[PDB]
């Protein structure tokens, strides 16, 4: 029925969404380190 | 009480929590984007 | 009615979150692409004169 269907997929999407979120936080941290090093990169070229 | 109720409620708790976390990684992505825009704008030539 | 309406709002919300996450994943992807380009660009530009 429509109720248990919604209640089951909501459960599956919550789990799924949490996992997309963690993968993104990871790439956020990697991208963030690239910025640090690109920053530093231009600054040493100024020499 | 009922398993039905409790699952609804707990999905409720789980969603509110994901909401904050998603607000968090949007703030961060926007922060990242504006830091690059800033780094690029600061590159500024001098040749020579 | 409160049960039904919590079921719907839950469904609406989690769906709206997937969309936000998707949108963030797209910006990340574009940002990663942009850094790859910048990295390639600054490799050429100091190979050209340094030190």
């Amino acid at each position: 029925n429509a109720w248990d269907r919604t209640l089951i997929e909501n459960g599956e999407k919550i789990t799924s969404l949490h996992r997309e979120v963690e993968k993104v936080k990871l790439d956020q941290k990697r991208l963030d380190q690239e910025l640090d090093f690109i920053l530093s990169q231009q600054k040493e070229l100024e020499d």
